[PDB]
RNA sequence: AUCAAA
């Protein structure tokens, strides 16, 4: 199954512990304007799950940052910066 | 490793 959660949504792995939302507004709202800012965390501690998302009101301003941002950092933390896609937590169930 | 949303 390849699947891409349409363009403009990034994914953002690598991330350091300490970097959050507003960190990652204003570090790819730097590439286009944002409409949505995901940053996953643990549910016991809220920090990062060390990855997150994006979404871009351009999916080429989303193009920019992944040529740009990928390969970088964040926080100190180094990162990888792509194309979202679905999460793998979950599955089809009955029929 | 810079690997995916509870």
């Amino acid at each position: 199954m390849v699947e891409a959660d349409r363009p403009g949504k990034l994914f953002i792995g690598g991330l350091n512990t300490e970097t959050n939302e507003k960190a990652l507004e204003a570090v790819f709202g730097k590439y286009g304007r944002i409409v949505e800012v995901l940053l996953m965390k643990d549910r016991e501690t809220n920090k990062s799950r060390g990855f997150a998302f994006v979404t871009f009101e351009s999916p080429a301003d989303a193009k920019d940052a992944a040529r740009d941002m990928n390969g970088k950092s964040l926080d100190g933390k180094a990162i990888k910066v792509e194309q979202a896609t679905k999460p793998s937590f979950e599955s089809g169930r009955r029929g």
